[PDB]
């Protein structure tokens, strides 16, 4: 596994790849790992797949709920916050589950990432997750640019999280990307990424 | 144990052995690890005896339930997803059971590996499950095609179960086999599958 | 990691793929795993690099000195008796290795499997090595025969390698492929097995 | 793994059959666990391949060389307490191995029973050893009578390790059988043992 | 302890032997291990005794209950699932204990063996259990037929214990047996098996 | 295992039973635990068979050798004396064995227990060793007197082992009994220990 | 610690010895650990000294409390199965105890043995407890026969614990013995025991 | 730690950092991590500071004295075997040492990576290695092509290294740089490093 996230000037792109592995064991070439919570608010799980899947649905009910009753939509530090919170709370048999929740809200854009204990740190920029982030981290932090915009951030995630499956027999399969503007909450679809990484190599 | 599932272009197929052992012990030669959960959906069991039939048990009695009760049969994803959070509810002392749950139903066809945690993996087209899995799965992913039809299917199946046997101690002894079109939900019978195999070298 | 040996009615088939690992960090995509003994006699080493390539190291010299002294060339059975008494010889602090011995020679055909213990089995058709061996497998034990030809036998084993690498995160990368026949100890070179798995899917 | 060796009014019948694992992993169908010592001795191996493997060569060249340098065969209590010593003085580190060590001498017949310690017991009618010798030893001490000649010792023999290959997944995939009459030294061979095997249900 | 349990054309048998032991120590030489459930059902216990004759008193209690209140009687299928779940749900410290349940019903004649964790199998024809089970498969497993009828049966079921009581220093002292035919639940007090095992040995 | 050992007025008496054990598995019915050092000693051996059978060879050895050199016989004393100290030396990896060394010598009648340690108690009456020991000394302790004969002694001493397989399912299959008298050095053969626990029960 | 209990054909008798230590440490020479728990029923207690007491105190109270709310005394068999209950109930954290409950009631004469698990042993005609009980059954194997009667049990009981204080360190220092013949529940008094061992050698 | 090796077209580049730490304690801004072996044959050393120091100065003295005595320079393939020797004799107590031995010689261009058991892996234009070596590989993998010049390759060097520092928090400080061309053996002094990775941000 290996997730990415990069806050632009116009907005929000997080990204996954789709193996699940146990051991050495492909378990899956096709794992959901992108969720969304809001209109403009997406979720990245990386960890234990029992343990996301269960905490995703959690956090899911609960973003909707508190839109169904209070009429406004949840901002991502709420979500944050609530999700903090109830990982803490089991800090004694933690989910093994280590998230990304971001998008954009009344508050601006923004992306946080969040730890088995509840442990959040709240993204200004770029973010990799999972057994390939260290590899990922490596493009991100040399191309990134504060004023890069949300679609040339979707190929640099594409970019990242593509090396990053050259060194992590744990990643791989292919690459889910998520773009955040305001005016859309898009999902490039199987075809587009596998356009977007043939300005690469394969 | 080894048990196999493919969703074909025009319904789903579901196999596993007869096999159950107590270390080198061959304890049953002809146990039970298919069953069916609604008209249209079976599930094959892996792993812990008792903590796969007493699983079983509860699946089918809220399948069930939740026909009588709402007068509509229940998605495959919705028996999924009870699963996986009644298994991921045990997480610290988990029903050592591979579960494999799938059939046709109002979304479509579809197939879902569930393991211990509550980790599901939405199978598109192949899985395997058991100790024999890893060699069910090299035939798999040798002979699948998406338009294979169930009839050839079982076939595949029986196949890739017949060669997990001959590498895996763990397996064997005979293979039940099921084919879930829509128009039937049907189980093979020792003969037929004792004259499908024939086709093989036993 | 993933080898196969077969013993064709025409000569002798060894194949392995070519990535290293160590955790999911894949150390490399070009890993040697397949050397020549003798002048039609090979050896696949599965198991740990460092100990693999020391014992090929000994496994040749000692090859040709036997050659050079008694001017006859060592027997696949000499060679793997002395890899055997090598390896057992340290068994309380065993060389990390699964070797695969095999070639043509005055006895005729054949291939061994041999373990940390120096534990030899006389492979007289199909043998798998390493994490991905078990789908190896499943497709060699479900295709051959036999009567198979060293050259469609080279088929097989690209096929065998080629599901081991969609279920073995350790293995993958490429393939090597070597025939022995007797008018000859071929190596394919990428190109030519490039273009034996192209009649497969990649 | 299971061999029997029984003490016929005639001569000396053993048998052992061909599986070899490593875990639940089939490595071999046709492992070889018998061994000619001397001209009317025998030797059955379980346990440790690469141990057993390594100790049988040893026994071998010593019978040998003891009976070039001596004139005289050596009886099986020579090779029987020879082996012993070599067993005991490792056992700190001891060879898992339980060895089985008969035919016909000066003496008259019998057969030794070894384990890795060097512990011998003179078996002087029935014995079984290995994964499976529990469920051979059911039938064997069912009926076995001192009286039993050689001839319906072998059917006895491969009587009783079908029986243990019905509950023991260690053992199976066929069966060797040794007479040691004394005219002669007789091994059956697959088809003469497959039509042995007739008379009961495979 | 060594118990076995057949399922015969015209019946069910089930017999056990009398010893109880810690460690090497024989604390009974006449310890009841056989009990009767309902009048066409009878259960045998291997385990912890403390556990086993816990747990039969419960069983018996749930089957008398069951019919005074249903006015039926439970069939062994309700008995069997009856203590999988009670088994089941101590899994995380289980009853050591082994059992067999079976005898004639409204559904048939079947018997169930079931483990601490509650996993039961359907014995269709052959069965043992305890410390002595793998001797006794080997005779169980060897003169069994599906149309051997329950009086021959209590013979081989006396045989099979016999052997067993001769490599398992757990088993011994005496042998009680119950044919469960239909007309009749008959117990055949040591005089009858006494003259049973006669016509063996001792 | 169980051995007795009696110093009586007139001579010396030792006998053992034939059972080896591994766990509950009865390895062997007639294992030989009575051995002849010099023709007024012998020696019984409780414990590792493998370790007790290697020693017995070198204590033979050590004795036969004493005498051909010095042409005297070994007294029992220097014979313990020997066995201690070789015992003690291995002190830190001991041989898990219990020595019985007794007989009549130019000093007189006396038996000795060594320990793996090698520590020796002088027997001036009676004495058990083994898993059935405990028991063994109950009748030992309660029917013997400085004055018993060696006669009534090998009755007592069967009558010791006899109990004591009652109560260690590790002892019994048989019992072997030694007269040292000094006219002689008996072994009562098969026949006439039947004909002596006839007396008994069995 | 040495209890020992036999059922004669007029009745019941019940014996133990009055040592309880700590180590080596002898903390007392007259322990008290045999109780009347009905008229015609009594219970001796090995073990943990607070463990005992306090489940005697139990016990009695409970049987009392039957009588008086039944206006019925307890059979042996009630007691038996209250006591066994209450001991399993615990038995993740035992009460280290072995207990003899019996005497005559209107079902017959009988004992229990009952083990900190709650497993109890319908004893028919012998049995010992505690540190000294495999010694004890030495003698009590020996001399009993089914026809011996109270009178001479009382001798046979003191007998036998005489000659487990001889080789058991924990026992010792005196011995009660109970008679219970149904015209009464006798208790001999120092003075009565110490003439019948009188008999003996102290 | 980090270094990163590439083999250009036109020769070899390596590259480290500078810092040394004993848990988080920075213990060295200028550790010396790039060694000259021959005169364009460098070597790379992460791992153990006292293991890698003293493998370095065993490492040079043998490759001099190779020379010296045999008027021929060593190949990488003689230094790394040589190496890979060494390292795998001291395989059961390894020096915790990652080697990176690179350079030009009569056979070409290439780089070996050698791990604490002698594994040395032939690298064909990509390697990083230490704690930082997978985000180094990020970038490596992103921006190296086979026709790189080693002029670019000290830059991409540059590049990788100085983005590892800024997620290994046990890398930096600064970092050399070598060139192996053919034509010279560069170190370019930190003044020009200084301005190559003055053109990305520090
Ligand atoms: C659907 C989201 C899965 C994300 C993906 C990325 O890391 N994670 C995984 O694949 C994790 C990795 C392990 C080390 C926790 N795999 C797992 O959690 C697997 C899941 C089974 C469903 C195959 N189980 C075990 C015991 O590991
Ligand atoms: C009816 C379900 C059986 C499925 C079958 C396939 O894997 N499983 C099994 O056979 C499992 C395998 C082990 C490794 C958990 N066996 C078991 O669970 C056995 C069952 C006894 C009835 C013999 N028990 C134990 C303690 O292992
Ligand atoms: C190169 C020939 C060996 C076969 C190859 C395939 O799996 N083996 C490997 O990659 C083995 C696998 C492990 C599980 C022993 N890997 C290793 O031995 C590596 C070696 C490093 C130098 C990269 N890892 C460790 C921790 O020693
Ligand atoms: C070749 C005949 C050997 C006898 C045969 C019978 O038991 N033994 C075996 O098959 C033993 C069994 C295990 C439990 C020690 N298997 C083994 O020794 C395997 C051998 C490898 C070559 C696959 N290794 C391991 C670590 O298990
Ligand atoms: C009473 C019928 C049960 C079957 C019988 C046969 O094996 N079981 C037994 O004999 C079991 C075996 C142990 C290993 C759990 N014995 C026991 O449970 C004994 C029972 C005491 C009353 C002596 N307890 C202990 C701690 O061992
Ligand atoms: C052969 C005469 C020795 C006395 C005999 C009596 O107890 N000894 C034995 O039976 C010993 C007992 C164990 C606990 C050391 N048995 C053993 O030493 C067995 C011997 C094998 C040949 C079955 N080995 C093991 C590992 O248990
Ligand atoms: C008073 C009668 C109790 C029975 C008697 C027989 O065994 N038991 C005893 O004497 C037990 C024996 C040990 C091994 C549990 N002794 C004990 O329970 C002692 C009792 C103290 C009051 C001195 N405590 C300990 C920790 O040992
Ligand atoms: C000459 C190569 C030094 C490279 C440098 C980079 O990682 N290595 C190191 O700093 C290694 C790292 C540990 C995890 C083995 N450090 C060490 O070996 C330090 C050395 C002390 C002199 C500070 N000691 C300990 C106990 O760690």
């Amino acid at each position: 596994t290996t997730t990415v996230g990069l806050v632009c000037k116009d907005g929000v792109v997080m990204a996954t790849e789709k193996r699940a592995t146990m051991g050495n064991f492909i378990a899956s070439k096709a794992a959901k790992k992108i969720y969304q919570i809001a209109d403009r608010m997406a979720m990245t799980t990386a960890g234990s797949v029992g343990d996301a899947q269960f905490l995703a649905r959690i956090i899911k009910i609960e973003a909707n709920l508190y839109e169904i009753r209070r009429e406004r939509k949840p901002t991502v530090r709420a979500i944050a916050t609530l999700t903090s919170n109830l990982l803490n709370s089991y800090r004694y048999f933690p989910y093994l589950v280590q998230l990304l929740i971001g998008g954009i809200d009344s508050e601006g854009k923004s992306i946080y990432s969040i730890d088995p204990i509840g442990g959040a740190i709240e993204e200004k920029d770029i973010v990799a997750t999972g057994s390939g982030s260290l590899t990922a981290y490596g493009v991100l932090e040399d191309r990134f640019t504060p004023e890069i915009g949300v679609d040339e951030a979707v190929e640099l995630a594409v970019r990242a999280i593509y090396s990053a499956m050259k060194r992590d027999s744990a990643s791989g399969d292919g690459i889910d990307v998520v773009k955040i503007t305001e005016d859309e909450f898009y999902q490039y679809s199987p075809e587009e990424v596998e356009q977007i990484l043939a300005k690469f190599r394969k």
